[PDB]
RNA sequence: CGACUCUUAGCGGUGGAUCACUCGGCUCGUGCGUCGAUGAAGAACGCAGCUAGCUGCGAGAAUUAAUGUGAAUUGCAGGUUGAUCAUCGACACUUCGAACGCACUUGCGGCCCCGGGUUCCUCCCGGGGCUACGCCUGUCUGAGCGUCGCU
């Protein structure tokens, strides 16, 4: 499958994929940027967490009228949440990553996450019900998510 | 440095434009120029080993016979003295419908002939053929203090 991001080094690096995932996409980015830049276990850890409500996503492009929690000064923001299925999907599909990377026979302990990103999945299509006869879209914005793990030490 | 925002490029999504195709339309021209009480057009309901739609067909129901052709149909199974296709002149063609026994509930009949029932004794059941309107010619039976003739 044609990935966005060519890895450096192909032999040390596994891949991650998932289409047309039932989950709110800019929830998904949020937390995906959150997940970009970290190891693998520190990456599971952070994931419980946002679940248990003790470490936070940071809500930092699509932020309109979310609060403001504690929990994301430790981000240099204002404005945290919790994702809680945004958070176990791409915790699904980390251990999809992690049972990937024992195929190829990688480290373990040594992965750290290097390329991910979530594009938008085509919206399907529910219906609302409004005053004085008027019926609405209620459409749903699912997500593409992508992620390329490597070894890093 | 970092977040956020702007621009450009690479790649990836969303979207289906463009292009290339076309068993489809539009227009012109030619030949023929054919429906129906022997039941038309239309409609309804059914029919396939596995079948909803479309198509085809009518209880003989994706067809029967005959003729031409000549080895297939096919999604899966099953089984040359002619498989399948095409032609179609034979046979068949449920219900409503001009729609025809009376009505349109799928209801009530009447007449005749058969088979069970009975042993012609009417019942009952099943089957078959008739039972609409108008109108032409002829037949039969009639009507009139209509016009007469005769006993
Ligand atoms: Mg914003
Ligand atoms: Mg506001
Ligand atoms: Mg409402
Ligand atoms: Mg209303
Ligand atoms: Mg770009
Ligand atoms: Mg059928
Ligand atoms: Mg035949
Ligand atoms: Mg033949
Ligand atoms: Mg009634």
């Amino acid at each position: 499958v044609r990935y966005s991001l060519d890895p450096e080094n192909p032999t040390k690096s596994c891949k991650s994929r998932g289409s047309n995932l039932r989950v709110h996409f800019k929830n998904t980015r949020e937390t995906a940027q959150a997940i970009k830049g970290m190891h693998i276990r520190k990456a599971t850890k952070y994931l419980k967490d946002v679940t248990l409500k003790k470490q936070c996503v940071p809500f930092r492009r699509y932020n309109g009228g979310v609060g403001r929690c504690a929990q994301a000064k430790q981000w240099g923001w204002t404005q945290g949440r919790w994702p809680k299925k945004s958070a176990e999907f791409l915790l699904h599909m980390l251990k999809n990553a992690e049972s990937n990377a024992e195929l190829k026979g990688l480290d373990v302990d040594s992965l750290v996450i290097e390329h991910i990103q979530v594009n938008k999945a085509p919206k399907m299509r529910r219906r609302t019900y409004r005053a004085h006869g008027r019926i609405n879209p209620y459409m749903s914005s699912p997500c593409h998510i992508e992620m390329i793990l490597t070894e890093k030490e």
